[PDB]
């Protein structure tokens, strides 16, 4: 583009003749949204010429009334300002009007000194004497996103989505607003935060591949963590009681709507808690965040984007439970075999996928046809927050066995439009049967299942040490953004999403 | 040990006699610190049989004082309460006396009923009816820290640390504090907290050596950040004014008593400041901290261990400014030679290193050497808080040229104790230059500095848009909560810390 090499020119130019270049410091007398609060109620056609103020802003316009009249809008913390600058008004010391202005294009950040008020129109407006060009724009800018070659560019660039889309600054400012609604509500329960490994030397915790990577000067082979679970209940060994934990997870698998390489997790552990303590935890936090956001607990959500069809989200408490086990059964229109890891089951659970048209898991373990049979039967059912419960031990290596339903364990899932938000469980604190379960988990990743996770022996070690009974949880945070927001793409609710190159 | 294979024995043992096997739920009548704020002042000898309450802890003493009487002490939630277990009162329907205390070990949760008050010689205490072991530990535990086989056991099994060491859990309590006074101070300027990647296609903004993985399913091979400076000016550009971010940096790097390949940064980026303004607002915050926690600006430390000899730090500000190269050529008795980078300095720099018996760098790049220059004769005057200000442009590749000093940046570091702190400039928004000073440091890489960053032609498309003048700023907080919690080695204030295997 002509443009860019122009600019580059000019400023050389400007280099060159000692005019300014990129100054250091600019001083601004206040905010522009300071500048509205002060100034926004006078009269029309009000100046107060005893008062001489510096605001400073991106240009989003430029209209010129004559030779002698320039009226530019600048933008800066929300907050949109007229300048107008008459040459009658011109501080000459600061080179000649026309050659001043000559080198302000829109897009460009911008200082001026002025007078404060209000047009005879009625528009907020600085009276200037002054122009500072502090940084240019060396691009043609659209005045609006749909005026991008596509729309991914929103991603690959976030500075113009952010410049120049206000429904994308929201989301960051709600998402901060969120995040300190959850902070607060775990402080105020005794909580204390802490961070655990993200560099690990076994990687847990999750149903999920692993970024492998290097340390060069201990010479050992890492892991990023996929959960910090293994690290979080050890801290319940050591006593802490409360612990909670929110940072990135680290998941090598594909990107779609609902995936990203790398996203925000909060994970708590609760000393004395069991699932059910948890559930209810779950809809206080969840229904009060809501409740905070909205004004109400019932929410607007668009599936197909802002101009397509809108269904509601209720998050009156308390939620619907699906029983995991009952109601497959109940798609199937019969029982599973017991038991569920036999291999009478898993052809039993092989022959119904092929039935109702289910794609295969590859390997064909119990846990995974399990999973695929859930994802047909039961998290289609969960439009309103639900908590599917009870999950088969075969594919809960780390939840503590059911009190009373035999090969079930004391876990919750929550699905919001049948994606899953919440993953927890009564922890398993018998170390017998965890090594039992790490095995089983080793042997599936030998026969190829990709999210299985080896045997960790330090965390075993750590339970030989006495974990009380406890109740842990997660939450994957850009999910719950996506409902709150109401957004049905991940790279919505992330600054820097990852793309296809 | 026979010990543990002898548990494993005793809870088979419990658990074909039908006996409580790892209980799923305890319902505590009251924490612990809430029984002791509540029966912590009745008079000797109260007790109330009237109310049965159930406490739980883990058991960190057992003395039976004859065939009738046991004492045991529990602790949770930092509060020890003693427990007195008559045959008198045993529930019967529990099983016998001697066989329910005979399943529990120092090290075990356990959970008892009984009746509050205190025992005659004024002991706060529950007079117990039942024991219920929760969760035992199979190895024999020692009485504190001291009783470990070594003390690297603290960093390599931190459980027993948090379980023995009660400073160790004042550490973690302090980290939590610190952190939070740090978020509210930026909170009430008006930030916004952001999350920027942590896999990156490209490394940038600091002098380090990156971890390298790789995304399999999008075949392309990453970088773990080394800071995320690159992504936070990007968020400048597009108008969001005040950002920080608080997360973890990966250095592929030696650990050492101020190293881990994964430590705690806080960035900030301050549209409209400079590196003044961003001096003044260090000493604000952490002097304020300093006297949050301590009560007073001036602090002890202990560089070489509690025994060994204690320095006193003092935050009064202001602090002192230690000018480059200036405070280089005092050490040196002479002047660095013009161009800073020339062949010319570089060999005069190799020439005082060798003088002044410093340790040369490889490669030997005048950054570097500069580097080693300043480490013998400036980082050494900086006992107390100290900002060294003005590196040159040549080490200080993203930080905008001084207004005033040819060949200075507009930087500054923190440095207590002769360890670095912050790291802080007027941020460079000049793409031109910009793209000459990431050419120079990809020539440094090509030459087999590890430590120097490739080019990053997204982040100056992104100044190709126009970065407003900014201030920007980094902290380790891992260092800072050393000097706070005086600790003279990483591994104290990190939970899980890096260790040579
Ligand atoms: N690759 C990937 N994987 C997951 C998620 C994401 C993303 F970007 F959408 F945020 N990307 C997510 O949110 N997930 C839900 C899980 C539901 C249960 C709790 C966990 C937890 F604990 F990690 F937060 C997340 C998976
Ligand atoms: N490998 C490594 N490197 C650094 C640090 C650490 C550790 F473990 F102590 F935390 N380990 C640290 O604290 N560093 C100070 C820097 C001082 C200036 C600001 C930066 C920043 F940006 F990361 F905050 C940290 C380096
Ligand atoms: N680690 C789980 C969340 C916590 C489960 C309960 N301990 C996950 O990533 O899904
Ligand atoms: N990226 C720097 C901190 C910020 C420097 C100022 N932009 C570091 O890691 O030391």
């Amino acid at each position: 583009s002509h443009y860019t090499d122009n600019r580059y020119k000019m400023m050389e130019c400007i280099k060159d003749a000692g005019r300014p270049f990129y100054p250091h410091k600019f001083k601004i007398s206040m905010s522009l949204p300071a500048y509205a609060l002060k100034y926004g109620n006078v009269e029309n056609g009000y100046i107060d010429k005893d008062t001489t103020l510096s605001l400073s802003g991106r240009v989003t316009s430029i209209r010129s009334s004559s030779s002698k009249l320039i009226f530019y809008d600048i933008f800066c913390e929300e907050q949109k300002v007229q300048i107008i600058a008459n040459i009658m008004e011109h501080d000459i010391s600061t080179g000649e009007f026309s050659v001043s202005h000559s080198e302000i294009r829109r897009g460009d950040v911008v200082g001026f000194t002025g007078f404060p008020g209000k047009s005879k129109r009625g528009e907020l407006s600085l009276f200037s004497k002054s122009v500072v060009l502090l940084s240019p724009c060396y691009h043609m800018l659209p005045t609006a996103i749909s005026g991008l070659k596509d729309q991914e560019v929103r991603y690959r660039q976030r500075y113009l989505d952010l410049m120049l889309n206000e429904e994308s600054r929201k989301v960051f400012k709600l998402r901060s607003r969120a995040i300190k609604y959850i902070r607060n509500y775990f402080d105020r329960l005794g909580f204390l935060e802490v961070e655990t490994p993200m560099l690990n030397m076994i990687y847990g915790g999750a149903a999920a591949r692993p970024f492998i990577t290097y340390h060069n000067e201990l010479e050992t082979q890492l892991y990023m963590r996929i959960a910090p679970e293994l690290y979080l209940k050890q801290l319940i060994v050591g006593g802490l009681d409360k612990v909670y934990e929110i940072g990135k997870n680290f998941r090598n698998e594909g990107i779609d709507l609902t995936h990203n390489p790398e996203f925000t997790a909060m994970e708590f552990y609760m000393a004395y808690a069991d699932y059910y303590d948890l559930m209810d935890l779950t809809e206080e936090l969840i229904s009060g965040l809501v409740l905070e956001i909205h004004g109400s607990l019932k929410i607007p959500y668009h599936p197909d984007g802002p101009e397509g069809k809108c269904i509601e989200i209720d998050f009156t408490t308390p939620w619907k439970r699906f029983s995991f086990v009952e109601e497959i059964e109940s798609g199937l229109g019969e029982k599973l075999k017991r038991p569920l890891d036999s291999q009478e089951n898993i052809d039993f659970m092989v022959e119904m996928c092929e039935k109702h048209e289910i794609e295969l898991p590859h390997p064909r373990t119990a846990a995974k046809l399990l999973d695929k049979l859930a994802g047909h039967f039961v998290e289609t059912k969960c439009t309103n927050p639900s908590f599917i419960i009870d999950h088969p031990q075969t594919m809960s290596p780390l939840a503590k066995w059911h009190r009373e339903k035999p090969e079930m364990t004391e876990r919750f899932e929550l699905f919001v439009l049948g994606k899953e938000l919440c993953n927890a469980y009564t922890e398993l604190n018998e170390p017998l049967q965890q090594r039992k379960f790490f095995e089983q988990q080793a042997d599936a990743k030998a026969s190829g299942d990709v999210e299985a996770c080896p045997i960790d022996e330090t965390f075993c070690l750590a339970l030989e040490h006495g974990l009380p009974p406890t109740g842990g949880w997660g939450l994957g945070i850009d999910r719950l953004i996506m409902f709150l927001a109401d957004k049905n793409n991940i790279k919505e609710v992330i600054l820097f999403p990852a793309m296809r190159n």
